[PDB]
């Protein structure tokens, strides 16, 4: 079987999604674990130099900083298009106060489905190109996977464009919406910009306070995988409930709600459509 390793729970999922069991697959950040900062294992690092196809996000996600995927597939003497790949190539790209250069990239473009449905193509075109004789399956299970993707999509762009534009504002601690924000037209506000170094000050909750003070907003949320103290003060300062905890970078543990991208992207969008309609 063909060796694929994926670096974090999304990717890994999509990827079992149109592989099915035709490959060997291993993923390295686990369930509910940071894919920004991340310390790969011994375990991690063997897989890694065996495989035959690894796919990565891109677009800075395990590059900046401490760039461990970058250490990781230049100790396992990988090279970039032949045995690694970008599920992230083709997305139109958000960037850092939208400043266009190179490592001002926002990582997290699989918070929108049509981007969704991009890795899950490049990840289709990678596997048939490695192996050919399972290429009509990959392809059926593309087919069927984008078919599903796309439907949640279309819905939940109505649902979105129900909603009366005063109430439309989705509230986190990071900002790590604004895939989701520029696909399915609901302005984000959060307390601290991706890349912040000190994270839920006095100072960003006062600053966020303020803003939705002069809003509609009717409800806020915050990140399962974020210590959510200051949004529990800004919820308290504003009024404005905390409507649910959402997913931002990782699957749920299986068996619970939220345990594919699929699903994990149907709770986000239908917690957030409820939440706002209300």
């Amino acid at each position: 079987k063909l060796k694929v390793v994926a670096t974090n729970s999304i990717i890994a999922d999509i990827t079992k999604n149109i592989a099915g069991d035709k490959i060997d697959l291993h993923s390295i950040v686990p369930i509910g674990q940071d894919p920004h900062e991340y310390e790969p294992l011994p375990e991690d690092v063997k897989k890694t130099s065996e495989a035959d196809l690894i796919f990565y996000n891109g677009i800075n996600l395990e590059t900046g900083g401490n760039a461990w995927f970058t250490k990781l597939v230049e100790n396992a003497k990988k090279t970039e298009n032949k045995d690694y790949f970008a599920v992230s190539d083709g997305v139109d790209v958000i960037y850092l106060e939208g400043q266009n250069e190179k490592g001002k990239e926002d990582p997290h473009a699989w918070l929108n489905l049509e981007n969704g449905i991009i890795f899950a193509k490049n990840i289709a075109k990678q596997l048939s190109a490695k192996d050919p004789n399972n290429k009509e399956f990959y392809e059926k299970n593309l087919k069927e996977y984008t078919d599903k993707l796309d439907k949640l999509d279309k819905e939940s762009k109505d649902k979105f464009n129900k909603i009366p534009a005063e109430k439309k504002l989705i509230v986190t601690s990071e900002g790590a919406f604004k895939y989701f924000s520029k696909a399915y037209g609901v302005p984000s506000a959060y307390i601290w910009e991706i890349n912040t170094e000190e994270e839920g000050t006095p100072e960003q909750i006062k600053t966020l306070v303020e803003k939705l003070r002069q809003t509609k907003v009717p409800s806020l949320f915050v990140e399962s995988s974020v210590d959510d103290r200051p949004m529990k003060t800004v919820s308290q300062d504003t009024n404005i409930p905390i409507y649910a905890q959402i997913f931002t970078d990782s699957i749920a543990e299986q068996g619970k709600e939220g345990d594919s991208y699929y699903s994990m992207m149907k709770y986000n969008l239908d917690k957030i459509a409820e939440g706002l309609a209300k």
